[PDB]
């Protein structure tokens, strides 16, 4: 989900950006407030939700591996 | 929008299908009712909305070209 998840433009939904090219070069180069807030939030929300459920399950398990 | 618009799976949103490979081979080969209803509706809705506004504008214009 981290390496292949992408984020699509709201006004042109056919151009979707992966994180490592395109979305990292927005946050490292842009000086526009609205373009930086878009990337952030978007990527955030999406990957967020995903890693969420999985993360919870993972936390629950990795504790059983450590307590044993 | 027609040639580059894609449709993503609901349970795995990282696999997205274009129309000409993948989405045409669902409707031509599958015998599953729920997989055929998914493709249809999805593609439909998306391309639908897009071509919608543009289509209206286009209809409005092409009439001025024909009346002149």
């Amino acid at each position: 989900i981290y390496s292949t998840g992408k984020v699509c433009n709201p006004d042109n939904p056919q151009e979707c950006l992966l994180l490592e090219p395109g979305l990292n070069e927005i946050m490292a180069n842009s000086l526009d407030y609205n373009e930086r807030l878009w990337a952030w939030e978007s990527w955030r929300s999406e990957v967020g939700k995903q890693l969420r459920p999985l993360y919870e399950e993972y936390v629950v398990l990795k504790n059983e591996m450590a307590r044993a």
